[PDB]
């Protein structure tokens, strides 16, 4: 859990201008979120950032997880292998309101990431899933409890996100 280079918002939320994928190999932290849909393909994005970065490993290992306990709901979660990029990856699904999810299940999103003290995690539901990305950073604030580490891969985001933190 290496984290260096973050931005404190609060006590327990940081965040950087960063690559997850960059980070994960960085900071070797115990928990890397994955911004995940509920039958685990990760076809493009971050999910497919992370898959590939591991060698279609936990793609693999995700089909035989969905194989076994069917697809997730949206808002939540499980916990699959890290592999090479942290000790656990917690896959969870934001809504995607670009296809007509509910913004309100967000939080509950947002909420899985309590059952883990320390976490490297992407801006849930925001680039093409749609949310407002000021909106996201104000429910990961006003909902995770735990501590997590924000990495954001866009300096012209990044910037927009602290100066509305900041108001
Ligand atoms: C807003 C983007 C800059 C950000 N991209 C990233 N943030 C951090 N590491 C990254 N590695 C590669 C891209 C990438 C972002 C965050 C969340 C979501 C996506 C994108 S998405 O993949 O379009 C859909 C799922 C949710």
């Amino acid at each position: 859990n290496s984290f260096s280079g973050y931005l404190k918002l609060t006590d327990n939320v940081y965040i950087k201008n960063a690559d997850i994928v960059e980070e994960a190999k960085k900071v070797k932290p115990t928990v890397v979120v994955n911004a995940a849909n509920v039958y685990l393909k990760h076809g493009g994005g971050v999910a497919g950032a992370l898959n590939k970065a591991t060698n279609n490993a936990m793609q693999v290992e995700s089909d035989d997880y969905i194989a076994t306990n069917g697809p997730l709901k949206v808002g939540g979660s499980c916990v699959l292998s890290g592999h090479n990029l942290a000790k656990h990856c917690l896959h969870v699904v934001g809504p995607n309101v670009n296809k007509g999810e509910d913004i309100q299940l967000l939080k509950s999103a947002y909420e899985n990431f309590n059952q883990h003290e320390v976490l490297l995690a992407p801006l849930l539901s925001a680039g093409i899933f749609g949310a407002d990305p000021i909106h996201s950073l104000r429910v990961c604030v006003d909902t995770v409890r735990t501590n997590v580490y924000l990495a954001v891969f866009d300096k012209n985001l990044y910037d927009k996100l602290v100066s509305s933190f900041l108001e």
